[PDB]
């Protein structure tokens, strides 16, 4: 399957093209430098990408800020005057790990959606303006405000109900201090593929909440009742419809997976590495096992600490005999949350973080 | 753009020569890490052919000056350890333009007139030299230097010492030195020293040997031209000689990176990059009036370590006019940038705060 027009610049050999809206990073392509190369970063769109014309005048891009004491519309040019913040986060789809839930289906049980393994995730550095600074410039939040609600800038088709298609998401207002209106990713102007010219980055939260080409940010008393917030991206049992009484895919859980080696290794000393994060919290420690979870050893963190929303690279130096190993990692966050062996089933297949499913088969020769 | 860097971003680079590409001041970004396609280039000799990347894991490195000396492949090196570190990769020439501006009368200085773009901050990943040396029994008794040899093919007939890119640094750097196969998450490019590079954190660019084919623990510095007489700190009109200081440790330095030319009157975000070389940057001051008044700046983004640089920013409310933006950094040991750097003949190691001032026209 060929790389779509809007991501022709990406690295075809590093990606699994599930659909034109769905590209997964290969497990062997994450690297050990923490930061995921831009041309290898995964893609997940719910609707078609806007035209490249929206990047012609980046500084002219408009964002309606409401739910504040002094509401008005500000340009990216203006936003650039109000502040500057840089932060590393784990950008991951709630769908990441869905394949593993599908593997657990018995009988006539069925689950739709992209069968992501581990490649629907990356760690990237964002740069932009803190939402707090933007809200404080406009007098602060309106009294009684409970949510940050961001609206994707895609053109909606005329005639149809906009709420059925709009990419609009709501997160609690306690995230205000963390939220970034970002125009830059990994040192470059933000690409169209990843939400340029401006993206609402919500650290620690799942991909869906990080709104590409954000054209509106509202401090609201209620969640948006858009389809994508009200019934979609909800955690429910098999056979249940989604509904707003259920937990939405917000905070990311503690998670990890092994990234290297991916298939083969020579007998003797082998460096086993991977990535680990705690979502809202930093990863405190990681254990690695070469025998599918029977025996565990403490791993070392590799590289610098990019913050509690980022991931760490970890490594275990293992001396291995000839054979077929089953490499798995189990991470713990700073609050004591640890990955389970398996994740409790849910109907849409969101938020997998089990350690057994994503095991790497290492043939040691 | 030359063949070996055709993948780079032409609009982000100033092409001085086929061996010399400078990053534009407006292209550093505020994410700390310098985009690979925008990273500067400085070669002393022609780049090897792209064929050396065909078999990366098969690339050979002669390790000597150890108890049990032998040649190891990149494949083997990958088994011995793993390390990741962010460093400031900067040419000793960076800032040479500013030294040339200080020349009076019939004084002359050769070399690329770099301003501030002969530098980047990048994440390396590879194997610690210490682990490689420990696997081979440790350093030979009496070893004083880490000497690395560039893998370029030398022309036959000519004295190899006149052209070889071979550099020596003190052995106290052993714990920091990385034999790196990866940069910013990707396999290391040919342009930046792939398939394997000797990264010496805190030291100037010249010491970070591309396509390293030999690493020796030696009792003496290599007497190669590039080490013995070149890259030495001397006065105007003096020849270089090995009694003089070599361009080793980087001094505390900074420069403003944004905005680069224009801004609207009112609130303006003034940002830049700062590092202490061997030491972390502790603090940065920014001035909008060419050094008459100073204000403390904030650090922006995460701390990538003592060898890296920090992004800093000052939020300034500015009236209409023409400002002169300058930054002055201090390291964790109290070393601070001077206004100007003492002159030296080859124009190495500029770190003054006045010369690299940005002219901001506020409308
Ligand atoms: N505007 C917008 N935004 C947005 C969207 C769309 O569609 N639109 N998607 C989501 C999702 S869903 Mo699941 O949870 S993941 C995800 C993400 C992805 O990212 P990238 O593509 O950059 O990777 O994004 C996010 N944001
Ligand atoms: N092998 C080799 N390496 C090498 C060389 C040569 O020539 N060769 N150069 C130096 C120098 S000098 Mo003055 O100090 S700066 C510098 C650097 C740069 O890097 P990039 O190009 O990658 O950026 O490199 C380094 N390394």
């Amino acid at each position: 399957k060929p790389l779509p027009d809007y991501v022709a610049w990406k690295d075809a050999d590093a990606l699994i093209v599930h659909s034109d809206k769905t590209l997964e990073t290969k497990r062997s392509e994450f690297g050990t430098s923490i930061i995921t190369p831009e041309e290898k970063l995964y893609i997940r769109n719910n609707v078609n990408t806007p035209p490249e014309s929206i990047l012609a005048d980046r500084d002219g891009w408009k964002v309606e800020i409401s739910g504040v004491k002094e509401p008005r519309t500000l340009t990216v040019a203006e936003l650039k005057t109000l502040g500057l913040v840089t932060a590393a986060t784990v950008l991951q789809c709630s769908g990441n790990g869905r394949k593993y839930f599908k593997d657990q289906l018995t009988g006539d049980q069925k689950m739709s959606g992209t069968p992501w393994t581990v490649g629907a995730a990356g760690c990237v550095i964002w740069s932009g303006v803190p939402l707090k600074a933007v809200v404080d410039a406009l007098g602060g939040p309106a009294e009684g405000a409970r949510f940050i609600t961001g609206t994707g800038g895609e053109e909606l088709p005329a005639g149809l109900d906009p709420k059925l298609l709009v990419v609009e998401r709501s997160v609690p207002i306690s995230n205000l201090d963390n939220v970034i209106l970002a125009w830059e990713m990994n040192g470059r102007p933000l690409s169209l593929a990843h939400g340029g010219p401006l993206r609402m980055v919500v650290p620690g939260y799942s991909g869906v909440n990080n709104i590409k080409y954000v054209k509106a940010v509202a401090m609201t008393e209620v969640e948006t009742d858009a389809k994508i917030q009200k019934t979609s991206y909800r955690v429910h049992a098999l056979g249940e419809k989604g509904s707003p009484d259920q937990p939405s895919v917000w905070e990311q859980p503690v998670k990890s997976w092994i990234t290297t080696p991916h298939e083969a290794a020579k007998a003797g000393q082998v460096q086993i590495a991977g990535v680990a994060f705690g979502g809202m919290n930093a990863c405190k420690s990681v254990e690695v096992s070469v025998d599918g979870g029977q025996t565990w050893q403490e791993a070392e963190f590799i590289g610098p600490d990019l913050g509690r929303f980022a991931w760490r690279v970890f490594a275990l130096s293992a001396d291995l005999a000839r054979g077929t190993y089953t490499l798995v990692s189990r991470a713990t966050d700073t609050e004591g949350n640890v990955q389970p062996e398996e994740t409790e089933m849910n109907g849409a297949g969101y938020g997998h973080n089990g350690w057994r499913a994503p095991a790497v088969k290492l043939t040691v020769a």
